[PDB]
């Protein structure tokens, strides 16, 4: 068969992370828990004409957004290819409810899984909710997409879309080839660096225990995320973490003292994820982030000072080996096939919120943030703002929604009292 022979010629494998997706959508290939997504809400006016102009040449600057997949019997491959896309255009402004029509508008495509290797693995949407207010809608599959790829491509696309609506040339893009990405992974994969880093974390997570969870179960999660959301004033946690760094070693921090004062567990391991973007790879638009097991130790009657101390040292330490895949440190540790080294993962996002189209001031909102195992705790911060977002994300066989959001209550408020005096003793708050 010719056919097959092209296929593999003209193709690149997938990366690891790639391949981490892959094998997780194989298992509940209806599940749609891979896409992520986000709208931007622009306070101004939108010509769509020219809005997608803008996206028509960020496609053209972000080649990770025009790669195609192609099933093969070593596995899926990928390759750029021509995807053919279009971009809707929605005036809501008529109906009951704009707002609420929007959000049924996007949710109805989030829901959808995506076909592989039909696509479209990207959409992008504009809706009019009021006058003078736009949202730009942007949904992605995971495969080919990460947090931090698509941030770059909404700021891409504000800067674009401001220099065509005043007639001016867009700057040269800074964007790197999804193909050096690609083979920079590769190389990894084979890499002296990959030892050790393998090493590094194999000797971390020597032996292990079921991960201290706030559910009555675990099970594998196939419906999209259960989403408690709560806005924080940043002077609620003092100057504890002026800091991207130290606003995570305070949420997850935090996250292990709740944990620990709900289930008795004394070493808590979070997921932390990371984005594995060095040098280069941070102008690469694309699928690259990972999930670290970071390991905390709940001593006796220890304070939060020690517990960030604690987590500070466990950052500073493990991050350099950041590249490692946990699942592939799953495997190599020899872990039972379903069981999972860490249940809770702290996902802070400290991506600039704010955008400008046209003079016009605008902001991002995260609908989708990638499949919730069992809890995940979001957080966004532009970084300098006095404002976070916090988001519990949670798998809806394992949570109600009343139950979640009870817990995200108590946690903010624990979390506000810990921040109130990083010396006091966790055992000895009271917690509703
Ligand atoms: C459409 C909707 C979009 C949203 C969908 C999101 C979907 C997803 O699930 S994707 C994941 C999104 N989440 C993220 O990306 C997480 C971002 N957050 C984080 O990475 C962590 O929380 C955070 C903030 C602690 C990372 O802190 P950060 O300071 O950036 O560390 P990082 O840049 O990774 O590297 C620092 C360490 O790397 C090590 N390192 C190794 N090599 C190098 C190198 N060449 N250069 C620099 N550091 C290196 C060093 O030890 C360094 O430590 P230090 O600076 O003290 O010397």
């Amino acid at each position: 068969s010719h056919m097959d022979a092209s296929v593999m010629s003209t193709t690149y494998a997938l990366s690891a992370a790639q391949t981490e997706i892959w094998l997780a959508q194989q298992l509940y290939p209806d599940s749609p828990v891979y896409n992520i997504a986000q709208y931007t809400v622009i306070e101004g006016v939108i010509e769509p004409a020219v809005f997608e102009a803008a996206l028509r040449q960020v496609i053209d600057e972000a080649d990770t957004l025009r790669l195609q997949f192609i099933d093969s019997d070593d596995g899926l491959r990928q390759r750029i290819g021509t995807p053919a896309w279009s971009m809707p255009v929605l005036d809501l402004t008529a109906q009951a409810d704009p707002q609420a029509a929007a959000q049924a508008w996007m949710r109805a495509d989030y829901q959808q899984p995506v076909n592989l290797t039909q696509g479209p693995l990207f959409c992008y949407a504009l809706l009019k909710v009021a006058p003078a207010q736009w949202m730009w809608y942007q949904r992605y599959h995971h495969i080919m997409m990460d947090g931090y790829g698509a941030y770059l491509i909404a700021q891409r696309v504000a800067y674009v879309y401001s220099a065509l609506c005043e007639g001016t040339t867009p700057a040269e893009c800074d964007f790197g080839s999804i193909l050096q990405l690609l083979e920079s992974d590769a190389q990894y994969q084979i890499s002296a660096q990959r030892a050790q880093d393998e090493a590094y974390w194999l000797k971390h997570c020597a032996n292990w225990s079921e991960p201290a969870t706030l559910a009555s179960r675990s099970a594998p999660v196939l419906q999209q995320r259960l989403r408690q959301t709560t806005y924080l004033a940043i002077q609620a946690l003092g100057d504890t973490a002026p800091d991207a760094r130290r606003l995570a070693q305070f949420m997850t921090a935090a996250m292990a003292a709740y944990l620990y004062r709900f289930t008795g567990e004394q070493d808590v391991v979070l997921g932390l994820p990371v984005k594995v973007r060095f040098g280069a790879d941070r102008h690469i638009p694309g699928m690259k982030s990972n999930t670290l097991p970071l390991r905390l130790t709940m001593r006796p009657g220890m304070n939060l000072s020690s517990l960030m101390q604690q987590a500070a040292q466990e950052m500073q330490s493990g991050l350099r080996h950041q590249r490692y895949p946990s699942e592939a440190l799953r495997r190599q540790l020899g872990m039972p096939s379903g069981q999972r080294l860490f249940g809770t993962t702290v996902n802070v996002m400290p991506f600039d919120l704010d955008l400008s189209f046209g003079g016009y001031s605008a902001t991002n909102h995260n609908l989708l943030n990638g499949p919730a195992e069992d809890l995940m705790l979001g957080v966004y911060w532009t970084p300098g703002s006095h404002q976070l977002r916090i988001d519990f994300d949670a798998n809806p066989a394992c949570y109600t929604p009343e139950g979640l959001g009870a817990h995200q209550r108590r946690f903010i408020r624990f979390m506000q009292v810990l921040a109130a005096d990083a010396t006091q003793p966790i055992d000895s708050i009271d917690l509703l």
